[PDB]
């Protein structure tokens, strides 16, 4: 298992533009398009993602390819980012994998937010990081992949994708 399989089971692949859990115009693997109630601004946005006139459909290397770049920024955007180095550094591989979802659901700003779980993941206080990180917004939304994700935190293994 590794970052791109626990992604890809967490957002699915769809081939075209579709409406993520908060509503918004996405495609593919979890590649948000924008975040406007305009079918049309999404369909632009696309369009300019792919380098083609699309219709608001792509394929499958397309999606795999937004979601390379995806990945690639995310792990990059954590490594700028002053609060989130550190606690990147800090962990083991599997949880890194989990570190990286989260940024990639949320963004890089969202992440740096849950000061508290960071410092608990920093100190690799498991059990307390874990309640911590179910009290937020993220997961009364998303249960079931804030549950995997926390999973991961507290063990240190990849189970709960298994
Ligand atoms: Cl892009
Ligand atoms: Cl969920």
């Amino acid at each position: 298992m590794n970052i791109f399989e626990m992604l890809r089971i967490d957002e699915g692949l769809r081939l075209k533009i579709y409406k993520d859990t908060e509503g918004y115009y996405t495609i593919g693997i979890g590649h948000l398009l924008t975040k406007s109630p305009s079918l049309n601004a999404a369909k632009s946005e696309l369009d300019k993602a792919i380098g083609r006139n699309t219709n608001g459909v792509i394929t499958k290397d397309e999606a795999e390819k937004l979601f390379n770049q995806d990945v690639d920024a995310a792990v990059r955007g954590i490594l700028r980012n002053a609060k989130l180095k550190p606690v990147y550094d800090s962990l083991d591989a599997v949880r890194r994998a989990a570190l990286i979802n989260m940024v990639f659901q949320m963004g890089e700003t969202g992440v740096a937010g849950f000061t508290n779980s960071l410092a608990m993941l920093q100190q690799k206080r498991w059990d307390e990081a874990a309640v911590n990180l179910a009290k937020s917004r993220w997961y009364n939304q998303t249960p079931n992949r804030a549950k995997r994700v926390i999973t991961t935190f507290r063990t240190g293994t990849w189970d709960a994708y298994k």
